[PDB]
């Protein structure tokens, strides 16, 4: 649609926050780049 709702953006960022830390633990195989 466009996403002008700033809250929704931080909501999707809320999924990215743990994503970054979990990649730091490198619990994921190979990982991508969370540093």
């Amino acid at each position: 649609l466009g996403k002008k709702d700033t809250e929704t953006v931080y909501s999707e960022v809320r999924k990215a926050v743990p994503d970054a830390v979990e990649s730091r633990y490198s619990r994921t195989e190979g990982s991508l780049d969370g540093t």
